[PDB]
């Protein structure tokens, strides 16, 4: 599709199965989902957004469907306010800005 | 354009007279720069992100370039960590996510 942006572009995501709405999110660097169960090890890092650094759980290689296209890729799982899909699974599914 | 994601989508902006390095964000409702001054009435607002919220002064009617793409729109000033260019100027440019 082509996205305008008069209101939030939000998409639903499918990820181990159940499906949930996230935000299509060009300032964002990685993709991350509110507390959720999700197979695998895990590993710390920490993220900046506009209130302060916080520390999440990375998953990596985990599978997930956004509005339809199938990606594999990293997911950080944590207190964020929305799930946001981020660069590293935006350019998966061959996500461009345009102007 | 057209702006791949491989890495941040960092613009040139002129703002209030000065050359600034913003993100082009979906992600974010409103523009947010670093503290700066700008003509006019403005009012404090608060809003949050990952991380928690932070206080802003909300000016209305400012004028950007963006990309050499001239918006008016509101701009949110205050300790945010990267300039953000937001969907209400985002739209005036006529940017879209496509894929
Ligand atoms: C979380 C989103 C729902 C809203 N944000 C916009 C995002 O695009 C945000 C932008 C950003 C980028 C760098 C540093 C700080 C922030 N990136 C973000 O947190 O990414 C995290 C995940 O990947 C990492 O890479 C980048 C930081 C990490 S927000 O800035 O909090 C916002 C809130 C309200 C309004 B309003 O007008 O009400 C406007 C903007
Ligand atoms: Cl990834
Ligand atoms: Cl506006
Ligand atoms: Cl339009």
């Amino acid at each position: 599709p082509q996205i305008t942006l008069w209101k939030r572009p939000l998409v639903t995501i499918k990820i181990g199965g159940q499906l949930k709405e996230a935000l299509l999110d060009t300032g964002a660097d990685n993709t991350v989902i509110e507390e959720m169960s999700l197979p695998g090890r895990w590993k710390p890092k920490m993220i900046g957004g506009i209130g302060g650094f916080i520390k999440v759980r990375q998953y990596d290689q985990i599978i997930i469907e956004i509005a339809g296209h199938k990606a594999i890729g990293t997911v950080l799982v944590g207190p964020t306010p929305v799930n946001i899909i981020g660069r590293n699974l935006l350019t998966q599914i061959g996500a461009t800005l345009n102007f």
